[PDB]
């Protein structure tokens, strides 16, 4: 298929079937439910190639081959009515960016652009034109796609448009009205006093402003960018206040500067870390080595609330992506290392699973539902973290939507505009913390993606776009820069976010005390139609701005080319504090302004407001029983199991993850905080926790803020930190500013933490952000409706960790034990604004609060003493759902029972069980009870401490008060109820057979959990005699663009005695490396090309289609003694390279998981008998391994191929269930692979490929669960030692 398309030609190539049978059945069921008689539907991918020159036969065959990927679903002959769904004209999918990159890296420069659609063939002969429109509506996303009736209509996607010129606004010819008109036309949202300021500035300059100048100004002066509310003066109840909100936050730093290296002068804060071996490849040698130095710790938390209400996948994705850029742009360049995630939404109202507190109150047409946010949003956030490669290790998820009698009387309070929160930690070198100086003449660079018309102005302008692989490429350049140490050529770096370059470039010169002169036509653009305003102001993603000295440009160019990171020099820093943007195409100057004019401020805001305070109503208990309350509370999403948010996201990339959300042998997501190691050679590390309690703010603003700080501390407390001054906070404030009562409430809550609680505890808040229009208004029938959030403070706590090995979790032991409650509520047992109240549609009277500051500190210090002395068996703090939920979660994690007496906790059993006061349950050895009680007493806590009882083997969850049974249930029954939410979410989002299998396994109490059988001594270093010689063979640690798991791969080989060499595919292509110098090769994990065109396919085909590099690989694999390993993405790659690999004829392909979802699991495997030299000595072992993949499902051609592979004896690993049997049941087998197959070898055993990641778990400390008696080495270390010994 191939036709004229302007000065280019467009080719049409049919792809493979696009939807599996469950997805097809879902569509048919949706049509049936809407009364559309659709007899059948079939979907095929179709590819469009815009060509600038022709393809010869050989090139055409290459292109056709590149576009063969994906699971081998059965093709159907087209039949019925064609509906073709594509991206909207004027947009370029991320798919297109990455597929085009692959074509170019395969030598197809004739390809100008590849794009993809889905051709739907619908047989429904009896449908009206009206009903056809409804069909079309079901098949596409109106915010990013369109529907066409012919394949040839895809030509519209590639139309070339001539550059649009700059437009002036005619102030001199029309007066002020020109500015008023432009304000409305351009959507500038300017205030009257801003229009005054612009009017005078341009009158003084004696010329008309250009549209681009006004837009730039308007962006820079928004609430989003200027923080007017947080810098305002206040008057409250008639009294002027002494400090802004910002100054009150800064009070915490004035009080507690300890350990802080950077606060309030970058887009992340920095604190002291630990001296450890930072592991990376040297610039000159390419060898990975440990560099003993301080790894300091950066932190940042952001939000993306409004875009996520409009288009949740990209909203969440670019929420993560922007925050990752803030981290990498800290100082003079730094390295992200782990993420966190938060969602607050309205009620889910899951079809067929509606809960008794949920009422449908309507919503605006133009936003999505709470359910669609929680379906697509987490996938988007995860897509970014997975493809960029940072593990996502802690988070929160709250539902809230109720009609309540709050501060402004009876009104709807909720999250129709959601909280979408993304944050994280990173490491940074001491000499890079401070931004450098920008010398006059510095070159000013944009690093990253070509711009498009995104973010300007159905709300299309709020529809974002993410390409995480592009950002990984950029991160690698940043890494190379900071890895040069004193020769780091980055003088200054900053992320590109709101306002695009129009904010970022002025900010970067201005932060250096410089001006800039810029050339518009040097900026990389994928949309030649764009105006200067669009080019300068678009919010295209994956971009950074930086300054480099002119003499370092050749170095910078080398770094970028090797990573394949696009970059452009677009201007020069000037001594004069002026901003100039020239346009070589139109020979004119779109921007010509002094910086003081541009960056000049209208006056400060004054907010004159009054306090409103809600009168609580006592909880009406008419319909409440304890048993009913347990069942309801376990069904509140806020409380309920969070698996659907957890296993979708990588938790092992870097090899530094010590404590992830999933805990114990039954992998129950209840960990109270995240912990990473500082390096691959240390037990020092970092921790992250979150505290939040928004519904409390409907009753008491300051208490909600104090509880958020408190809960962050209780979540983190059983991790070995020491001095509380080591804990640093981000404070993210979400409010509906201007809503009656909220402004005074905001001030009071900031004051409560910044002026009071944080200084009194010794907690700094060195970073934070604010989002101040958290409400939603619409017309619902004949009436105005509004849904307003509670004031919503989210606190994230971050700390350097003294020993990651000493972290406690909620996993109860059944050795002889005591359960003790630390009730920091001091028996107040408040029920206001609890999960209990919410699930009966009420708010209640009085909420929890921090009852006693000294006791909170004493709790923290006492926990630190108990952790360091190793006196705790377990800890779980009390939060949503109260003591009942803390104890239940502990019993789920320990897969056991409890026998608990609550007679000491008051006569009100409901209140004792369901209050959400601060504190929690510690478990200690029985023999240590008296000593632990005495320790707690030393910290002033005796009256808060209560012996509850003990954990016991079995399935009974029993709560007594004297001789009365208060509540008694099967622990399994509770655990399954608690699972029903994630069950239902998985069920609607993923393959329902997998969701059901996962859920139903939880009901089998006989599940023994992950468990280990070892065929060898895991402590025996069989490589030691080799290492002792000092002779270290090289390993080629192979990476392609988008690979992310190479550093820990190198480290694993290093520990086994190799010299690990960084080999990029660019090194092979440029002659800098030749495989003939190596005896061992490893293809590493990640998302090369974002897996576009099938995971590992672009990587492999780039090798196959370059005859030189293809020959190199083939030569390597045909040598008699060479060894090769392919892990995950490398396994996929090597499976696509079979034709070069002897003995690989029976290998399968690796395709989309049967669940249709990314699976980040800690899975049980057995090592099976095969020739594999890398698994020698390990046959019959059974131990868990990190799994992190979406396309790991072994796929054979037919059963003859599966039988042949099996009979040849080439299977080397298989998934087993916890009973130890080979399985295809999910998630024990996470991807649906037949016969549990997840590793294969060649006939000679010299090449092994596997989907799981042994290199992520070679350290015991990095295994989510492991036997207590293991040393530093896990079983998986033996793979790398076997490689060493085999080389001799
Ligand atoms: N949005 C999310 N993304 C990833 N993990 C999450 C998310 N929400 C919760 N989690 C994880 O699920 C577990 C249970 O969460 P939750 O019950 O909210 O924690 P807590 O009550 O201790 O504050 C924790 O390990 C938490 O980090
Ligand atoms: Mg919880
Ligand atoms: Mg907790
Ligand atoms: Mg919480």
């Amino acid at each position: 298929g191939l036709v004229p398309r302007g000065s280019h030609m467009m080719e049409i190539l049919r792809g493979s079937p696009a939807l599996s049978a469950f997805r097809i059945n879902k569509l048919l069921a949706r049509f049936q439910a809407a009364n559309l008689q659709v007899h059948n539907i079939y979907a095929e991918y179709v590819h469009f190639a815009d060509l600038n020159a022709p393809l010869n036969d050989s090139e055409q065959a290459q292109l056709t081959r590149l576009l063969q990927y994906g699971p081998a679903l059965s093709s159907h002959t087209p039949a019925g009515k064609l509906l073709l769904v594509t991206p909207r004209p004027g947009t370029i999918s991320p798919w297109s960016s990455k597929a085009t990159d692959i074509a170019h890296n395969c030598g197809l420069q004739q390809v100008d652009r590849l794009e993809r659609g889905v051709a739907y063939y619908i047989e429904a002969s009896t449908l009206t034109a009206e009903q056809w429109r409804q069909v079309a509506a079901e098949l596409h996303d109106r915010m990013m796609e369109t529907v066409f009736s012919s394949l040839t209509d895809a030509e519209k996607l590639f139309i070339h448009h001539q550059p649009a010129p700059v437009s002036s606004v005619d102030l001199l010819g029309e007066g002020r009205q020109a500015l008023i008109d432009a304000n409305l036309r351009l959507g500038l949202a300017l205030a009257e006093d801003e229009i005054d300021y612009l009017q005078e500035a341009f009158t003084k300059l004696g010329r008309n402003p250009n549209d681009i100048e006004l837009y730039m100004f308007a962006q820079a002066n928004s609430e989003h960018c200027r923080h007017k509310i947080f810098n305002a003066d206040w008057i409250i109840d008639g009294k002027p206040q002494p400090k802004s909100l910002f100054k009150m936050i800064k009070n915490t730093f004035e009080t507690t500067p300890d350990y802080v290296l950077s606060a309030y002068k970058d887009n992340a804060a920095v604190m002291e870390g630990s001296a450890v071996g930072r592991y990376f490849a040297d610039h000159n040698t390419g060898r990975y080595d440990f560099h003993q130095e301080p790894a300091h710790i950066l932190m940042k938390v952001e939000t993306h609330n409004h875009p996520t209400a409009i288009s949740p996948w990209p909203g969440a994705a670019t929420g993560s992506g922007g925050e990752i850029r803030d981290e990498g742009a800290t100082g003079r360049g730094a390295k992200p290392k782990a993420g966190l995630v938060g969602f607050s939404v309205s009620n889910l109202r899951i079809p067929g699973f509606e809960q008794p507190w949920e009422e449908d109150f309507g919503k605006p047409e133009r936003i999505v539902t709470a359910l669609d946010i929680m379906t697509e949003g987490p996938l988007g956030g995860a897509a970014f973290n997975n493809e960029f490669g940072r593990p996502a290790l802690t988070g929160y998820f709250r539902t809230y939507e109720e009609k309540v009698n709050s501060h402004n009387g009876e009104e709807l309070r909720g999250y129709h505009k959601p909280i979408m929160l993304a944050g994280g930690i990173g490491n940074i070198r001491a000499d890079h913390v401070q931004k450098g100086e920008i010398v006059v003449g510095a070159k000013l660079i944009v690093l990253g993606g070509p711009a498009m018309n995104i973010g300007l102005g159905l709300d299309f302008a709020s529809v974002q776009r993410d390409n995480p692989e592009m950002e990984r490429r950029c991160q690698e350049v940043i890494d190379r820069c900071w890895q040069l140490g004193d020769a780091n050529p980055i003088l200054f770096i900053h992320d590109v976010g709101a306002g695009g370059l129009s904010n970022a470039m002025p900010e970067l010169v201005s932060d250096g005390g410089r001006g800039g002169k810029f050339e518009l036509r040097d900026i990389l653009s994928d949309e030649p139609g764009m105006s200067p305003l669009e080019i300068w102001c678009n919010e295209s993603q994956e971009r950074y701005v930086l300054a480099v000295a002119a003499d370092q440009l050749p170095l910078f160019d080398e770094l970028c080319k090797r990573e394949r990171a696009p970059y452009a020099v677009i201007g020069d820093a000037t001594e004069e504090q002026h901003l100039s943007l020239h346009d070589n195409h139109f020979d004119n100057q779109p921007i010509d302004l002094p910086l003081d004019v541009l960056l000049g401020k209208t006056p400060k805001m004054t907010r004159d407001v009054q306090t409103l305070k809600a009168k609580g109503d006592a909880l009406n208990r008419a319909d409440i029983t304890i048993a009913d309350a347990v069942k309801r509370v376990l069904h509140l999403p806020t409380v309920a199991e969070k698996t659907f948010l957890v296993t979708i996201g990588d938790r092992t990339v870097t090899g530094m993850v010590a404590r992830d959300q999933m805990v114990g042998p039954w992998q129950v997501p209840v960990a109270d905080c995240a912990v990473t190691t500082a390096s691959l050679d240390s037990y020092y590390g970092e921790a992250m926790s979150i505290g939040e309690r928004a519904p409390v703010a409907l009753l008491d603003f300051a208490a909600s803020a104090r509880l958020a700080v408190g809960e962050a501390l209780t979540n983190i407390a059983a991790t070995q930190i020491g001095d509380i001054k080591r804990i640093k906070l981000s404070a993210n404030w979400m409010a509906a500013a201007g809503h009656p009562g909220e402004d005074a409430g905001l001030y009071d809550a900031v004051k409560a933490v910044g002026e009071e609680l944080c200084p009194q505890l010794g907690l700094t808040i060195p970073v934070g952000k604010d989002s101040m229009s958290m409400k939603t208004r619409w017309q619902e029938g004949n009436e105005q409706r509004e849904m307003t959030s509670p004031l919503s403070l989210v606190i994230s706590a971050f700390a350097r960790v003294e020993d990651v090995r000493h972290t406690l979790t909620p996993q109860l032991s059944t050795e002889d034990n005591a359960l003790l409650l630390i009730d920091l509520g001091k028996g107040h047992n408040a029920l206001g604004a609890t999960a209990l109240a919410q699930v009966y549609r009420q708010l209640g009277d009085k909420p929890a609060d921090v009852r006693d500051v000294a006791q909170l500190k004493g709790f923290y210090d006492a926990m630190q003493a108990l952790v360091a002395a190793r006196k705790l068996l377990a800890w779980h703090d009390r939060s949503d759902g109260g003591l009942l939920v803390t104890l239940a979660e502990m019993a789920f994690a320990g897969h056991c029972g409890v026998q608990v007496d609550i007679a000491a906790l008051g006569d009100d059993h409901l209140a004792a069980l369901f209050n959400e006061e601060l504190g929690g349950v510690i478990q200690v050895r029985a023999e240590d009870r008296d000593a632990v009680e005495a320790l707690l007493a030393q910290y002033g806590l005796a009256d808060c401490v209560h012996y509850l009882g003990q954990a016991l083997a079995g399935d009974r969850f029993v709560i007594t008060a004297n001789d009365q049974t208060v509540f008694s249930e099967s622990r399994t029954t509770l655990r399954v109820w608690w699972a029903e939410t994630t069950w239902q979410m998985q069920r609607l989002r993923d393959n329902p057979q997998c969701a059901d299998q996962e859920h139903e396994a939880k009901a089998n109490d006989t599940d023994p959990g992950l468990n280990v059988k070892l065929s060898f001594d895991i402590n025996e270093d069989i490589a030691a005699p080799y290492i002792a010689t000092g002779a270290r063979p090289k390993v080629a640690v192979l990476r392609e663009q988008g690979v992310n798991s190479h550093v820990e791969m190198a480290a694993a080989f290093h520990r086994a005695g190799f010299d690990a060499i960084d080999v990029h595919m660019s090194d092979l292509l440029g002659g800098r490396i030749g495989l003939g110098n190596f005896h061992a090769l490893v293809a590493c994990g990640g998302f090369s090309y974002g897996d576009v065109l099938g995971a590992g396919e672009g990587w492999a085909k780039s090798i196959l289609f370059n005859h030189r590099v293809r020959d190199e690989f083939e030569t390597f694999f045909h040598r008699p003694q060479t060894l090769a390993l392919g892990v995950c993405n490398g396994c996929q790659m090597m499976s696509n390279l079979r034709e070069l690999i002897p003995g690989s004829e029976l290998w399968p392909r690796f395709v989309r998981n049967h669940s249709d979802r990314f699976e980040a699991r800690f899975s049980l495997v057995e090592v099976t008998q095969s020739p594999s030299l890398l698994l020698q000595g390990m046959v019959g072992s059974q131990m868990p391994i990190a799994v992190s993949h979406g396309e790991g499902r072994v796929e054979v051609r037919d059963d003859a191929h599966l039988a042949a592979l099996e009979s040849k004896g080439l299977v080397a690993l298989r998934y087993v269930d916890n009973f130890g049997k080979v399985t295809e049941t999910y998630p024990a087998n996470p991807n649906g692979s037949p016969n549990g197959i997840t590793a294969v070898t060649t006939e000679n055993g010299r090449v092994t490929i596997m989907m799981p990641h042994p290199e992520r778990v070679f350290r015991t400390v990095a295994n989510s669960w492991h036997p207590e008696n293991w040393g530093e080495d896990s079983p998986w270390m033996r793979i790398f030692r076997n490689a060493r010994k085999q080389l001799g």
